[PDB]
């Protein structure tokens, strides 16, 4: 059907954090950034779309950081979210699918990750197309003293992306896609 877009998750993997070889808070490493071109896909009629991310984990505080990945030259403030594991939080950036769009630091209760223009123009959308995708960036943060050795991180839902469109019928579906931190094992060497 014309508006039969359906959501799919975008996921990033704890298992890509390098060994943490050892001040609070501080970033202890970055995961390998991921991308999904088809977070929303399947409607037969092209649409102008945008994605609003809402983080849904506890916000512990803020930290200044500049992702080695991505192409921001300046540091930004990021909200630290609680993984649930004591001493460990994460910071999140997200971006449009294509590499020219900027990494958007997650530092407010909700934000448009693509197009970033929508954060200041409420009538700004992506150019008409048949899908909506994104890039996901995550770094782990030490919020407190870490013990030596292996630590298991549970799989966590970092938040969701809400699909918005200037087509009322598609917009009012309020389609949402989860943004997932796939759990795994990290190692601390102190
Ligand atoms: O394939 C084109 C398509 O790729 C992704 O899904 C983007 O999010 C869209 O804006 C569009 O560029
Ligand atoms: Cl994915
Ligand atoms: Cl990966
Ligand atoms: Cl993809
Ligand atoms: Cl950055
Ligand atoms: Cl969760
Ligand atoms: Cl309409």
């Amino acid at each position: 059907g014309a508006n039969d877009y359906v959501p799919s998750p975008i996921t990033i993997n704890t298992s890509t954090l390098p060994v943490v070889v050892i001040t609070y808070p501080r970033v202890i490493g970055e995961l390998t950034g991921t991308s999904n071109q088809y977070i929303f896909n399947g409607g037969s009629l092209i649409a102008l779309m945008r994605g609003k991310f809402t983080p849904t984990l506890p916000k512990i505080g803020k930290i200044t950081y500049n992702f080695r990945q991505g192409n921001n030259t300046q540091s930004s403030d990021f909200d630290i979210f609680d993984t649930g594991v004591p001493g460990l939080g994460i910071i999140i950036g997200m971006a449009g699918y294509w590499p020219a769009t900027p990494l958007v630091p997650i530092n407010s209760s909700s934000i448009y990750i693509d197009p970033v223009a929508a954060n200041t123009n409420p009538n700004a959308y992506n150019g008409a197309t048949g899908s909506f995708g994104a890039r996901l960036y995550v770094a782990f943060v030490a919020t407190g003293r870490l013990p030596n050795g292996y630590v298991t991180i549970p799989t966590k839902q970092l938040g969701h992306i809400l699909l918005e469109s200037n087509r009322a019928s598609l917009n009012n579906k309020r389609l949402t896609a989860p943004v997932m931190l796939n759990g795994g094992r990290i190692q601390v060497q102190s």
